[PDB]
């Protein structure tokens, strides 16, 4: 048996290698196990474009054209099947209009500014796919999907003949405490973080900068006495996110010292340089950093046989 504990803050990506390993692994999510995601996936589409409306109104951003105003009327009177896992042709509608207008995309593009769904524009872009009557989420739109963790997800899977034993915790503030329930018999920890979280705020709180608190977290975990025997794998996650973001949002919001260009592989080293510098005992503690996007099921399969090649050699 193998345990493994995924750590991070909230919506570093945890939850989603979980589902990753069921794909990888396990064959797969199931017609049966698609149509449950379905919910969620209405769910998270409506409360995105929700969520980009409520900041038009707090950023005073207009809809470019007018004839929005009585769409997103609509919204809110349509709103309540999505919720419920139905979404009509005119729901459908209603939405597609809202996320193709001008105003909204100002505002779309000014999300590090409130809280937005990393996937909102990933279901917003597929609209008339998974508007379609029938339809069915495939493995992707699984991945995609955004529930806040609450307590202790455990989950079981089988590779290279050892038994894994994975867990997964909630990351916001809320849900750090239930984290020392998961401490015993950890063989390797894998710790998520965000790289595009840094340029973003808490949802528990404005004053905080994502990736700061992402730092505090790894260096608590990181140098903890506990887990001197329990390999620390760091997940650099949202790579992504991170490539597109490093283009046009500077690194400096978060680390004011940076002094290289805006680029993918200078800032992604300068990030793990920063993550790699907590750790207080570099001779006598190993940290295996690997970069990923949590949602790329090609990339963790091919990241996640190399991390249990380690943790064969150094635990069994
Ligand atoms: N584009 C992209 N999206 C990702 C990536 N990793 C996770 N996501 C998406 O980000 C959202 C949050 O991921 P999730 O797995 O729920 O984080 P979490 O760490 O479990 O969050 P929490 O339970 O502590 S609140 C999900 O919608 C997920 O699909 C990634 O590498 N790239
Ligand atoms: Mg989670």
């Amino acid at each position: 048996e193998v345990k493994l504990l995924l750590l991070g803050a909230g919506e570093s990506g945890k939850s989603t290698i979980v589902k990753q390993m069921k794909i990888i692994h396990e064959a797969g999510y199931s017609e049966e196990e698609c149509k449950q995601y379905k919910a969620v996936v209405y769910s998270n589409t409506i409360q995105s474009i929700i969520a980009i409306i409520r900041a038009m109104g707090r950023l005073k951003i207009d809809f470019g054209d007018a004839a929005r105003a009585d769409d997103a009327r609509q919204l809110f009177v349509l709103a309540g099947a999505a919720e419920e896992g139905f979404m009509t042709a005119e729901l459908a509608g209603v939405i597609k209009r809202l996320w193709k207008d001008s105003g909204v995309q100002a505002c779309f593009n000014r999300s590090r500014e409130y809280q937005l769904n990393d996937s909102a524009a990933y279901y917003l872009n597929d609209l008339d796919r998974i508007a379609q009557p029938n339809y069915i989420p495939t493995q992707q739109d699984v991945l995609r999907t955004r529930v806040k963790t609450t307590g202790i997800v455990e989950t079981h899977f089988t590779f290279k003949d050892l038994h894994f034993k994975m867990f997964d915790v909630g990351g916001q503030r809320s849900e750090r405490k239930k984290w020392i329930h998961c401490f015993e018999g950890v063989t390797a920890i894998i710790f998520c973080v965000a790289l595009s979280d840094y340029d973003l705020v808490l949802a528990e709180d404005e004053e905080m900068n994502r990736m700061h608190e992402s730092m505090k977290l790894f260096d608590s975990i990181c140098n903890n006495k506990w887990f001197t025997d329990t390999s620390i794998i760091l997940f650099l996650n949202k790579k992504d996110l991170f490539e597109e973001k490093i283009k046009k949002s500077p690194l400096t919001i978060c680390y004011p010292e940076y002094a290289g260009s805006n680029t993918y592989e200078e800032a992604a080293a300068y990030i793990q340089c920063q993550f790699e510098d907590l750790n207080k005992r570099k001779d006598t503690k190993e940290i295996y950093t690997h970069f990923t996007c949590a949602t790329d099921t090609k990339n963790v399969q091919f990241v996640y046989d190399a991390v249990t090649d380690v943790i064969i050699k150094n635990n069994l």
